[PDB]
């Protein structure tokens, strides 16, 4: 239904903020992006950069993905990212998360034509 | 026949060094730890802290693991870790790695009695 590119954007992009505002950012974002609909998605990272900057990563440092594929790319520059981790007290449907704000390099998996991110591998 | 805890130790503990020595660290360790044996393991993290300090994370902050279950723990403090990522040029049996040294929080999955790390979930 939803495009892989569109899926990465809904799950990992937040260009409208430069950073996680408060400690409640994850609680709010995990829910508005539908990642809490049938279960509490345990982990998720939001990137606070323009789409253009994120798409540009597909042409930066080529590295192996977690699974062995070689279409992974690491940003040369650090980016404003928000780490969301489900806490030990969260119970669906009251999904609860720990918000962690940081500047880190990102690793995404790119595919298609045009060549854009379709998968969030990791942040380092 | 290694236990899941012994496996964790071989793969992710580097108590003997306070930090990644140099840019060759990953090439050396991936090999000596047998992670380059039949194939190049694409990614891996070494923790540079005493085994005691890492086992202690199993009683620190409880978080959801990547798989959704809640036997993961996030260390209270940052720890010295080295990130090893297989580069695009790497070719078995001559595995090539990019070494990244950083001070980050670690998330491990815990199991057994005593309750010790058996899986490296991520660094944040
Ligand atoms: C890193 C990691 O998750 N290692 C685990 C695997 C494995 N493990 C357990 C239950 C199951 O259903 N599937 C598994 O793979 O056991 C190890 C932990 O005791």
């Amino acid at each position: 239904k939803e495009t892989a590119a569109a899926k990465f954007e809904r799950q990992h992009m937040d260009s409208s903020t430069s950073a996680a505002s408060s400690s409640n950012y994850c609680n709010q974002m995990m829910k508005s992006r539908n990642l809490t609909k049938d279960r509490c998605k345990p982990v998720n990272t939001f990137v606070h950069e323009s789409l253009a900057d994120v798409q540009a990563v597909c042409s930066q440092k080529n590295v192996a993905c977690k699974n062995g594929q070689t279409n992974c790319y690491q940003s040369y520059s650090t980016m404003s990212i928000t780490d969301c981790r489900e806490t030990g007290s969260s119970k669906y449907p009251n999904c609860a998360y720990k918000t962690t704000q940081a500047n880190k390099h990102i690793i995404v998996a790119c595919e298609g034509n045009p060549y854009v991110p379709v998968h969030f591998d990791a942040s380092v």
